[PDB]
Parts: C-alpha cells; structure tokens; sequence
C-alpha cells in the first residue's frame, strides 16, 4: 500500500507518548498490525475516529485506545503482547520490551 514511514514516529494520544520505529519491525508483515478490517488492511492511524478511539483507560472492549496497545487477551497482537512472546523468559528483553518504566516504550 503506502510506503512506509521514517524511523521516530511519535505516537502521542496521550500523557505517556511512545516512539515507533518502523526499521525493527521488519520481521512483522504489514498486515499483522495495519490488521484486516472488513477483508482489507487499514492503514490509518489507529485512534481515527471509529476506530480505537475511547480514551478510557479502564475500557478494555475493542475501542480502547490504551487496551489495544498493552492488553494480551486480544484478537491481533497488542505491542506489549507480541512483546511478551518475543522476550520470553530472559530478564534484559523484559526489562526493554515489556517494563512499564525504564523501558523502550516508556522512558
Ligand atoms: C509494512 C512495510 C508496513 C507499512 C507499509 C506501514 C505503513 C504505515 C504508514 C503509511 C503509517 C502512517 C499512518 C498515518 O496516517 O500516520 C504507519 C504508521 C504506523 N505503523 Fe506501520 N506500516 C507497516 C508495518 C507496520 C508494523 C509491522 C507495525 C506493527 C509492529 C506497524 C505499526 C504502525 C504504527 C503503530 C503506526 C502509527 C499509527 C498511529 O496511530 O500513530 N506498521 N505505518
Ligand atoms: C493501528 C496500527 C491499529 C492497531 C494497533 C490496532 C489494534 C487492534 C487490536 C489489538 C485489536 C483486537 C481488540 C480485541 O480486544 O480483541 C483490534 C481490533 C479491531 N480494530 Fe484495530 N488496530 C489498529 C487500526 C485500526 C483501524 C484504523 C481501525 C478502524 C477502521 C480499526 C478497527 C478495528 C476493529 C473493527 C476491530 C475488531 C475486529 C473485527 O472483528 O473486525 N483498527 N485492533
Ligand atoms: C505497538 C504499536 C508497538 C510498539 C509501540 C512497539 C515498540 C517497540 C520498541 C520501542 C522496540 C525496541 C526497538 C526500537 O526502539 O524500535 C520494539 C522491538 C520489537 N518489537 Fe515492537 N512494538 C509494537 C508492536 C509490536 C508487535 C505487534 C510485535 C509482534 C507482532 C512486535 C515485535 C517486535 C520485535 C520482534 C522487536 C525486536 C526485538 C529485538 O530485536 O530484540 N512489536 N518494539
Ligand atoms: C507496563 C505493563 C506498562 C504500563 C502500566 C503502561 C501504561 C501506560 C499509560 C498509563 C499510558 C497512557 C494512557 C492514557 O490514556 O493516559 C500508556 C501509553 C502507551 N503505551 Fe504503555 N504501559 C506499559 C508498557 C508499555 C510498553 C512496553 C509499550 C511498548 C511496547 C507501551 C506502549 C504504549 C503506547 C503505544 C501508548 C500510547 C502512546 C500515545 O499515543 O500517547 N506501553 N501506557
């Protein structure tokens, strides 16, 4: 579809804003986070409106912004998800990948 973005994309919805960097998600097709809607990907920013576009926090059906990105019981991978999976049981990759704080998503 479109071409990818440059690395340093700044994600910032809310007070807590994460940077995306395209590069290191190379191994991930596309469509596994531009997911199928309606047998098409999307490629739109994921809070359009319609979309994840409820900013409470504390709702974790399908439009929670905050539940699409950190929740596991999800039906496409969330970032903290995927995340767990990739890091397994192995203290460095937790601390970088999944941490809440001191981590690569949250300084
Ligand atoms: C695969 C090479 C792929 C493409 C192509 C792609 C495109 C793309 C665009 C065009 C944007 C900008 C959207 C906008 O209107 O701002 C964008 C942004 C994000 N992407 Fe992406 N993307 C591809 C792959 C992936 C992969 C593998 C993931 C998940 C690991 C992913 C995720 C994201 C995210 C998050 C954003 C920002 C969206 C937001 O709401 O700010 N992309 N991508
Ligand atoms: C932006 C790249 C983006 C992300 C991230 C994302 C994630 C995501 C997840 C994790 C789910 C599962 C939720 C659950 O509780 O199981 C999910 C589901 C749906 N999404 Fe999404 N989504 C992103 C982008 C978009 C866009 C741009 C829209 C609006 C067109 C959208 C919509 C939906 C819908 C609809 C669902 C429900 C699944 C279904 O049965 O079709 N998402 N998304
Ligand atoms: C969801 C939009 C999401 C975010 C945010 C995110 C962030 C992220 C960071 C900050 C890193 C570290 C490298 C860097 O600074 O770019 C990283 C690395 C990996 N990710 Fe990720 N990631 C998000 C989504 C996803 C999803 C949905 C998957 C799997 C489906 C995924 C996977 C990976 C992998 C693999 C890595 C690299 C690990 C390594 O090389 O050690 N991410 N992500
Ligand atoms: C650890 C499990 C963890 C917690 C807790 C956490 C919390 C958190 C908050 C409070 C926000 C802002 C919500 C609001 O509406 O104010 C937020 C935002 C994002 N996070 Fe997060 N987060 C934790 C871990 C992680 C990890 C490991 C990543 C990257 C894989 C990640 C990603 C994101 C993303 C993306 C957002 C939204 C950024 C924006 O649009 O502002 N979180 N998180």
């Amino acid at each position: 579809a479109p071409k990818a973005p440059a690395d340093g994309l700044k994600m910032e919805a809310t007070k807590q804003p994460v940077v995306f960097n395209h590069s290191t998600h190379k191994s991930v097709k596309c469509g596994d986070c531009h997911h199928p809607v309606n047998g098409k990907e999307d490629y739109r920013k994921c809070g359009t409106a319609g979309c994840h576009d409820s900013m409470d926090k504390k709702d974790k059906s399908a439009k929670g912004y905050y539940h699409v990105m950190h929740d596991k019981n999800t039906k496409f991978k969330s970032c903290v998800g995927c995340h767990v999976e990739v890091a397994g049981a192995d203290a460095a990759k937790k601390k970088d990948l999944t941490g809440c704080k001191k981590s690569k998503c949250h300084e």
